[PDB]
């Protein structure tokens, strides 16, 4: 197909909303990633959010284009894919591989959590890498903005992919987005570092979820993480949300601050 002055070539991926392919450009060459939606003021809260995201962790929006009822995002062509791809079930990866890509993720969120913004689906499909294996956090449909005028707005709507959430959104009507967010990044980190997810929801019906409550990390996946970043998951994987780790004492952990190479 060609669009203008682009030829999209090669399926990224697919959401709920349209779809991603490579757009490299007939005269310039220029490669980026094209998301192609199909036909609400959902996308005008999209490419509105994505105006105000300026950060190395954060994938690059280039504009937007359109063809009557077919609309056309620009993106920053992750090279490197995503991580999803770089977790080896059952396994994981080598925990300074873990470690580097966890300081990025935070420095990716806490930027969002500064200007207001909660992605609220942060799991490794999401979590895209450049050419030097830098983190970039992409998609940005379940984006709302959760502080305005310094004033903070509390979630109602309940999104995201159950492995990935936080047990607040499954028990309240209303919650905070910010320790949701941070939730995320633990189930995250526990995937890197074991190649596994820990339960299918965080509910008091899921048996693997009662075990982690009543302290069984002598069961998988937590059997094999060791000791120093099964610390930090112990603060991140809190039920009540405002007894859980916030990223300001997250910078503060053991592990986070942990040498390591090889
Ligand atoms: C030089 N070279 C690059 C490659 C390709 C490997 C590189 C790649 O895939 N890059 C890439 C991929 C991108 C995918 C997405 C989407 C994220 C979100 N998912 C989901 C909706 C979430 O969960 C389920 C669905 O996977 C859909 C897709 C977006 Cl927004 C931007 C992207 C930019 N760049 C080959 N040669």
């Amino acid at each position: 197909p060609f669009v203008e002055d682009w030829d999209l070539v090669q399926t990224l991926g697919e959401g709920a909303y349209g779809e991603v392919q490579l757009a490299v450009n007939r005269v310039t060459e220029e490669a980026v990633a094209v998301k192609i939606v199909d036909m609400p003021e959902n996308i005008k809260k999209e490419i509105c959010i994505l105006k105000m995201l300026n950060h190395e962790n954060v994938i690059k929006f280039y504009g937007h284009r359109r063809e009557g009822n077919i609309q056309y995002l620009f993106m920053e062509l992750a090279s490197g894919g995503s991580l999803f791809d770089r977790i080896e079930p059952d396994i994981g990866m080598p925990e300074p591989d873990a470690q580097r890509f966890f300081h990025q993720l935070m420095a990716g969120v806490v930027y969002l959590h500064g200007i207001g913004i909660t992605h609220r689906d942060i799991k490794p499909h999401n979590l895209l890498l450049d050419e030097r294996d830098n983190l970039k956090i992409a998609d940005y449909s379940l984006a709302t903005v959760f502080r305005y005028n310094n004033r903070e707005r509390l979630l109602n709507k309940m999104c995201g992919t159950l492995p990935y959430v936080a047990p607040e959104l499954l028990k309240r009507r209303e919650f905070h987005a910010e320790p949701v967010d941070v939730w995320s990044c633990g189930i995250v980190l526990t995937a890197m570092l074991a190649g596994e997810l820990p339960w299918d929801q965080p509910s008091d019906s899921c048996q693997e979820y009662s075990d982690w409550k009543e302290k069984k990390t002598y069961l998988n996946p937590w059997k094999k993480i060791d000791s120093a970043p099964l610390a930090l998951l112990h603060k991140i994987l809190v039920e009540n949300p405002s007894a859980r780790i916030t990223i300001p004492d997250i910078k503060k952990d053991r592990w986070y601050n942990k040498p390591l190479k090889k």
